């Protein structure tokens, strides 16, 4: 069942640079980016694809200096995602939001879109006018879609493995990211593992519960 | 079901139905959801208060306050409701404590192993608590993906949930003394099974078209 995936799954250190993604599995990637929760249903987020060569290389630009042990892991892989949050919250994608959402038929009355709406800017102002930490708050939402989706990527039979350690600066400039609202966060290469990833037979380790977790 | 069917699927309860119970296993399950979710470094900068009893639901609901009532009964009448917490700073002895346990687990070969781990993993944590002084909302996106992990984990069980970050977090701090101990709350998650009054159950999911948010490339 799914506890088995979240036991059994690892972080990928080495990609077998033959096994591709299926064209379904490519699909269903997109659909795990996609329908990820975030606070509000902000969707606060930007991903970028890279399956083809010229892509990840691009990609893998970002694998610099004290981040070349990357490398080859966003080089190897199938297909390579980068998660990007917006760097602030506008109106115009909070419009955007609310409009998508009514388009789908999730308001019954004029009344309750803007009651949805109200609720929605409520929590955007909290961050964006009052703590300003609007860029944090949709970072944590994208930061969110990542752990959703490295279980849905492993419970479809497919490894991966989360990567913080790049270049954003590096990456942001490669893809023009900052002048068009974005930043880049986290990326994840997916495809399988090869017989030099020397975690993928490691046993798992975690702090115990009696350490993390209070009942009451 | 596979698990984009879970993700095509699951929705954000709004109301749930306080006669339903996880079962025993369930309540197992949940709590290996939450310690095995992944973080950089294998960090896990968190702590997790699991509420249960309707004592301990009822104080976590004290969190659910002025303009955050809406949300009282959501942590009210679910069966479990979890709070999310972040370490408030990265200190030497956690970091130590998570290789140590690494090698308990039998993650490393020799003595050599286990060293440049150690230095890998302060490599990162010093970016953060010494370069960029960014280390608590580091942990706090780690967290993040914890219940992301979680809220997916949850649905594949058959589980209804809700994130919830609408609640007074300095309230749910001082009720569990937590800033004391080293952590803040951050996100509340009930889990359980969905009443009559859960509204968004029957709506359409709605999310972005991929042609405004991903690019291939
Ligand atoms: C946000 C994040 C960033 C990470 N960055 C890297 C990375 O740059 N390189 C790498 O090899 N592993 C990276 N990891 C993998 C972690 O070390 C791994 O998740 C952790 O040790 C737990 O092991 P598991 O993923 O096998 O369960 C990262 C993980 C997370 C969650
Ligand atoms: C971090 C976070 C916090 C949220 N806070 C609340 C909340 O306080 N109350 C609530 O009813 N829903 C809350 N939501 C639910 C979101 O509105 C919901 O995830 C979004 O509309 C997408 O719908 P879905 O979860 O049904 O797919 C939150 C979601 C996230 C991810
Ligand atoms: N943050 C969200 O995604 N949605 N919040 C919904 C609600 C409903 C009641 C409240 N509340 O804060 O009382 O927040
Ligand atoms: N951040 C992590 O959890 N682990 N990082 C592992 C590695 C391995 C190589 C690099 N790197 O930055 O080149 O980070």
């Amino acid at each position: 069942d799914i506890i088995s995936v979240a036991l059994k799954r690892h972080s990928t250190k080495a990609f077998d640079a033959s096994k591709k993604l299926t064209p379904e599995q490519a699909e269903q990637i997109k659909t795990l980016l996609q329908y990820s929760p975030s606070s509000t249903n902000s969707q606060p987020w930007h991903f970028i694809v890279a399956s083809t060569e010229e892509g990840k290389a691009r990609v893998a630009k970002s694998a610099a200096g004290n981040y070349v042990f990357n490398e080859r892991k966003m080089l190897d892989a199938s297909h390579v995602v980068v998660f990007c949050a917006k760097t602030a919250m506008d109106d115009v994608w909070l419009k955007l939001v609310v409009d998508q959402e009514d388009a789908d038929g999730r308001f019954a009355t004029p009344e309750a879109k803007a009651a949805n709406d109200k609720g929605r800017k409520f929590f955007a102002d909290m961050h964006r006018k009052d703590l300003h930490d609007d860029a944090e708050w949709m970072a944590k939402q994208v930061y969110l879609n990542v752990g959703n989706f490295l279980l849905g990527v492993a419970a479809l039979g497919l490894d991966a493995v989360p990567i913080e350690g790049f270049d954003a600066a590096i990456l942001d400039a490669e893809f023009g990211l900052k002048e068009k609202g974005y930043t880049s966060l986290v990326v994840v290469p997916v495809g399988h593992h090869s017989v030099e990833d020397f975690n993928a037979t490691l046993p798992k380790s975690r702090l115990p519960q009696n350490i993390t977790l209070t009942e009451v």
